[PDB]
């Protein structure tokens, strides 16, 4: 068969490998049919029909209608029964489909082959009701879809029957206003057409295929084909296909199914089935269906074959499936299948029991996993989520996935104190700001009034992989009365309230948090996931117990510990910052920069402490010093400096005004502030090394790494490396220690790519600061673009938010170009990226390729970044 | 002679091309002897024999000495004098001197050939008091230079004689007293190298010599190797010349001149001579000198010989000569000569004659004159500066070149108003801010006191190549009395002030200014520039009056002409703008909207008149809005919103905060802003089509081009083109009329110099924001990098300021690469540069080699850009 294909169970002309010929759907019916799955038979017209049929111009190419009559006498003589024969009917689908997913292609018509005497030998068995429905929706389908009447023609006509009958929910027509009905639509043939509705079975048959033909030039199929740049393909196939019903007594039925629970990925049977009925009687509320056992009970010999149906189909795909299936009088037929979706839970669980069970190998399994499914096993999540439905009280933006419980706080003050006892708390403010990040994090959920996805609360909480749920306008917090109202409902403070960050959803009460997991399947997957990938993952962390949590999450260190915000950690060393700041002579500046000595050593002890076995990339001072400097008035950041530091009003006003930039993200900062200050980077490289020394001296095994920032120059990079060498000499001689330790640079400034080479040559890594690269690569201020990307987004002029995802044309070509640049210059050089880009799944991709050593992210990220590293190499 | 080449009139061994072996200064010597000139009889040895001399171990390799005993006999019977002979003396000058300038060599040994007897028959001719001091400073000189004995030694000596005899000023020393001060001279040689003084005048050349080839190794010499990368070189060379004098009778004298005036350019020798004197007496108070007439009259002879060196000189040399010479007895010795230093109004002059004159061809003269010396010709300047040299009575920043003289005004009102009288005014204020824009435009000079050369004085008036003298500590203003105190002078509204922008002057009164030239000179000099350079040059204007003096200044078209200054052009046009921006309908938003397409749509008619026949390219809005937002209080800032706009305070502060951003360099702006409100740039371009038409209806040739800022993709590029062509479609359907016009972008996105090829699909000219591009790329917000910059020029981490000299490594890579790919997708893609880069002469070389086909710079550096593109050809 050369322009026609048949199929059935065991039999096929076509196979899987012609999706061009036969189209995507048309190859897998092939695909399906070989391999011994119980499908219905039928027939495939080659995509190659189609081309001739345009060119001949849009006629039927010859011998092309002897072999589709070849093809359905072969699916008559398969089923034993004959197209237009009321004793023994056969009803067909019509079905369109090209190679690649294709719009504006003839929609599905089915039941074609029916006619008044055809109507009623199908009323036979299945019921006179359903016949003369049946034979209604088809009038309507075949009359509007092949025939090109408007659908207005024909609910024209069965309004007027319920408007004058008495109703309008169709379920309540009768058989006979049915029958009635069906001849008014035959009317509507004759009064739009000119000619009656053909009776013919074959007639309608080659009527539908030119229909599906000419679908293929329809307005929308040619616009995604010149608005989606396409060319080539040649047309559509038409599949043919028997219709199968399950209303045929107590012997029929129809139910679906997953192979295995989408839940929790348990290998068994996950489904339901409806005892004489289709599917559409259970959306009336005509049926209602039993479980799986019901079949097995009343038709052992469809279930069994439904068995050995579901095994070929995990046995050949490779994959959990999700099927509909009916059962015409003791027969199973396979309908439609595809890879069932599930929870991230369900997908591990598969993907392990499936390497277990010998059906795949872990390359195959680690595919099996999407970044959204390993997500949800990262954060907290409640048991029986559906149990609260009436406890929801509101729903906000879902900000921050996860799901939290505790008792209600109004200030980031009071989530402190709650996680001081070790309790739980839920901040919930009108919106949040830098002065409650302690409290945010204190909290074990955050809950804000305004602000989006973008919001302050949102992205922080997105960057501890803490749950949130953000603009929730239904919500009024009243700061005096230590209450707020969500939804007209009253909490008062220390009240139980519940927050899905997943979903937005603000329950009242305590909901049961799902307990943690005991498989071993997680650590089991990810092992496959930790040896297939070649690029580590690290974590940006600045404290103690971030570290701990991201090596928990696998870190194999940490590529970016930021120094500025272990000075933001609590008041007191602010204060610090500001006093040297303010410092009126070198005396007192030196007397201030001491204690910011014991700050920065004592932290580093204790990170280094926690990462004991792993390298830890410190980066120097970072932002500009008026970042440390209070906010508001004028007069109160006056006053308030005055009182901190001593400084009088005239000099806390000259020096506020001699920090203040017009771009802060390009001014006096990073080492340019370094190196113009060099006794801020000697404080900093000796409180680094001499903490890394004093673990040492406890057992811990240190691997140190100073990282600068923001350089564009190798002059730059060797100042502030010269510095640094010069003080681990100082410390190493006073210790009379010395260990091993890199210094390196971020590479985030686009000149810094430009000279790489020479770059290189002092430093012995590159730490790609892709966000701040992007900032500058494509002059966007990330705090300010937020008022045009979603019109940019909007109009096709962007295709993604650059900072969510690597620019891999503009951005991604300067990443490359540094790193072949830096590599020939230094052969050796480490070379990564730190920042939200080092745990977004294309973009680690793109890292991978384009050959990068390391990507380092937020904690909660690692494992996504891990997961991500694995699959661009399977 | 391989290793030792003497030198006379007319004769020499070596010659102008030997700067190897016989070092700059042996060349030069070479070819000045070999030309003809009147050079006293010398001979140089070669860097080879310093070479040998090194690697000898620091020992004079054999047969050098003999050599250097043949050069000096030569010497001698050319004199016809010979070395240590008291009766026909000969004394000799040693100087070192390698291929290139070298620091730390020998310093400059003269009368190298003294002793007791010597000494003697010197003091026959040329007095006692000369022989003798001459003898007390060899002594010390030759003592400390060749011997390596201590300076303070011998002033030890000097000082106590004159503390005893009773004098500071050696000048009252007597001959007797130098007699007896050479006595004890020659005790410190005993006293410090354990040897007397060396009377044998060849022991004193050998000496000499090696102390030469020894300076070679000197630690400034070779820090200087390694601290400015260099090699090969192979060691310095001696040079030995005859001295000669002119104290020896009324025969005899020494003088100095130009061989054309250094002011003027007049072609007349321009100097002084000094009878029977050398150039020391003058400095002392001794002697005071006459002018060259002097010369002619009792020395004929020798100065008919000196006016056929200096024809030779410049014959030869092809340039204005300023030398040195010696008339010892009639006969007449050139001493130094070198390019002569002179005003830019003589160095075209002097250009252009030595054109007529037929001495060298233009593409010669072109490398005359400097941009420095062209600038001076392009600004006002004072006729006898010199005369008021008392009226000075404060100097401040030569923040802007220029002479200006007016009344002395305070206020940027007064200055206006005086401008509308067709006035003169000096304004006068503390400092400036963008509100006295307009006066200072109006003024003919701004004085302000606070600010260096990068205040806002400074900055605006270069930008006009108007005289501003900045930051003049020494001033106070009175603005509620409306006076200034300067210098402890009073100067009050309406008194006359003149001030000189290029030495930072204050003068008290009027004094004059050089009336205009009339020569024509200038014009036939930049006729040959314009004809060897290919870059056109362009000028950016946003005024019909400013478009008005860039074409006088040359310009070819207007590279640039900023929509937004146009607005900030009046009270009446800003107001409306904020109207737009307040405006609470799209009603009253558009009628806001047809109010800015007026004023837009009168300057084009305006500019495009002025600019009749040549393009005038027009850039799109380019400034985020806050910026036509008042500044101050917030209080302030709302309070004025609402009275000029009808908005109430509570919309005021709202719309203040949401146009409110952390960096306004790379935020809601440019093609942003007219993608996002494409009503925006309908208005302009509508604006722009429609004053092209109406003046080309008056006859006025009109070119307009549209310039889309801040593009970053072609896609933001594609939707302003295809925005403004339909504008200028519907237009041209309206009017009845078409003409041709082009659309184009700004290139200053580091992105976009990365898909610069399809960016040149939409584009037909790139028009480059180097200061921008070097923002991004260097990630540099200029407005605030000048607290870290000078550090960065004084630690040697940045060459120059990348803001005013291109960075050719970095930023100029991305400029080549932009103009290469657009160039291979629209092979006559236009490219071009608008900036002060634009103006710079390194920068424009740059350019000019990179391939562009233009650059744009303010109105009165077009003529620097001009000069600098042809320079580089030649
Ligand atoms: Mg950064
Ligand atoms: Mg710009």
């Amino acid at each position: 068969k050369k322009r026609v294909f048949h199929f059935g169970k065991g039999k096929s002309e076509g196979n899987k490998t012609m999706k061009e010929l036969l189209g995507g759907k048309g190859a897998n019916l092939a695909e399906m049919a070989s391999i011994g799955l119980s499908v219905p038979p039928g027939f495939t017209v080659s995509t190659e029909a189609c081309q001739q049929y345009q060119d001949a111009g849009c006629a039927l190419p010859a011998g092309l209608w002897a072999e589709i009559v070849d093809g359905l006498q072969w699916v008559e003589e398969y089923m034993g029964a004959t197209l237009g024969d009321p004793q023994r009917p056969l009803l067909l689908s019509v079905r369109s489909g090209a190679a690649v997913s294709m719009p504006g292609m003839m929609d599905t018509v089915l039941n074609l082959g029916l006619n008044d005497e055809v109507a009623a030998g199908l009323a036979a068995k299945s019921g006179e009701r359903f016949a003369y429905d049946s034979f209604r929706r088809f009038l309507d389908m075949f009359g509007n879809v092949v025939m090109d009447i408007p659908r207005s023609l024909f609910e024209e006509k069965l309004e007027h029957m319920k408007e004058s009958k008495g109703l309008k929910n169709d379920t309540d027509l009768t058989a006979s206003d049915l029958k009635e009905l069906v001849g008014q639509y035959k009317e509507v043939y004759l009064s739009a057409k000119g000619e009656p509705f053909p009776s013919d079975p074959k007639k309608q048959l080659e009527l539908a295929v030119l229909a599906v033909f000419n679908s293929w030039e329809s307005p929308r199929a040619k616009k995604y084909r010149s608005i989606n740049q396409i060319t080539g393909l040649r047309g559509t196939a038409v599949n043919v296909q028997c219709m199968v019903f399950g209303n045929m007594g107590n012997t029929s039925g129809t139910g679906v199914l997953f192979t295995r629970n989408p839940n929790t990925g348990e290998k068994k049977l996950y489904g339901e089935f409806l005892v004489n009925a289709q599917g559409e009687d259970v959306v009336a509320g005509i049926r209602t269906p039993e479980d799986l056992d019901a079949m097995k009970n009343l038709m052992p010999q469809a279930y069994d074959e439904l068995v050995e149906n579901c095994n070929i189909l995990e046995s050949h795909y490779k994959e959990m499936q999700d099927i509909e299936f009916t059962v015409q009088e003791n027969r199973l037929w396979m309908l439609q299948c595809r890879t069932g979706k599930r929870t991230g839970k369900s997908a591990v669980k598969i993907a392990v029991d499936m390497v277990n069970e010998g059906l795949v190998e872990p390359r195959s399994a680690i595919k099996m996993v999407e970044p959204g499914h390993l997500d949800q096993l990262l954060h907290p999540q409640f048991e029986n989520p559906s149990a609260y439905k009436d406890q929801v009280i509101a729903t906000g933006l879902p900000a921050s996935p996860g799901a939290a419980v505790g008792q209600v706080v109004f200030t980031a003050e009071d989530a402190e104190a709650w996680h001081s006892q070790g309790k739980a708390a839920i901040l919930v403010r009108a919106e949040t700001s830098p002065e409650d990040v302690g409290g945010m994090h204190a909290a074990v959920g955050i809950l804000t009034e305004r602000g989006g996805m973008t919001s302050h609360a949102a992205v922080v909480a997105r960057g501890w992989g803490k749950c949130c749920v953000s603009g929730c306008s239904g919500i009024r917090v009243n700061d005096a009365e230590k209450l707020v109202t969500i939804g007209g409902h009253v909490l008062r403070e220390g009240e139980w309230l519940s927050l899905n960050g997943s979903t937005g959803e603000v329950i009242l009460g305590k909901q049961p948090l799902s307990p943690p997991a005991l498989s071993g399947d997680l650590g089991t997957f990810m092992a496959w996931v930790d040896d297939v990938r070649k690029l580590k993952v690290l974590a940006n962390a600045d404290t103690p117990d971030d570290a701990l949590t991201a090596r928990n999450n696998g870190a194999q260190g940490i590529g970016l510990c930021r120094t500025e915000h272990m000075f933001f950690a609590s008041d007191e060393r602010i204060k610090a910052v500001r006093q040297m700041i303010m410092a009126p002579t070198l005396e007192l500046r030196q007397q201030a920069l001491d204690r910011l000595l014991p700050y920065q050593r004592s932290d580093f002890e204790g990170i280094f402490r926690a990462m004991d076995g792993l390298p830890v990339t410190i980066r120097l001072l970072d932002p500009p010093l008026h970042e440390f400097l209070p906010e508001g008035n004028i007069e109160d950041i006056v006053s308030e400096l005055c009182a901190e530091t001593g400084a009088n009003q005239e000099d806390a006003l000259a020096r506020i005004e001699k920090l203040s930039e017009v771009n802060p993200m390009l001014g006096f900062r990073g080492c340019r502030l370094g190196i113009s200050y060099p006794e801020l980077t000697e404080m900093q490289a000796r409180a680094i090394f001499e903490a890394a020394i004093a673990m040492t001296n406890q057992g811990v095994q240190v691997f140190p790494e100073i990282m600068v920032p923001l350089v564009g120059t190798p002059q730059e990079l060797g100042h502030q490396v010269t510095l640094i060498r010069q003080v681990a000499e100082k410390v190493f001689a006073n210790v009379g220690k010395t260990i091993g330790y890199k210094v390196g640079t971020m590479i985030e400034i686009p000149r810094a790519a430009l000279v790489a080479d020479e770059i290189a040559e002092q430093a012995e890594f590159f730490s790609f600061g892709t966000n701040d690269l992007t900032q500058m690569t494509f002059g966007y201020s990330r705090d300010d673009v937020g008022k045009f990307i979603p019109v940019y987004l909007a109009q096709g002029i962007l295709q993604h938010d650059p900072f969510e995802v690597l620019d891999q044309r503009g951005v991604g070509e300067l990443v490359k170009f540094a790193t072949e640049r830096g590599r020939k210059a230094r052969p050796n050089l480490k070379v990564g990226i730190c920042g939200e880009h080092g745990g977004e799944p294309s973009s680690v991709a793109f890292f991978a390729k384009a050959g990068l050593d390391y990507v380092s992210c937020s904690p909660f990220r690692v494992p996504i970044a891990r997961l991500a590293a694995a699959q661009v190499l399977v």
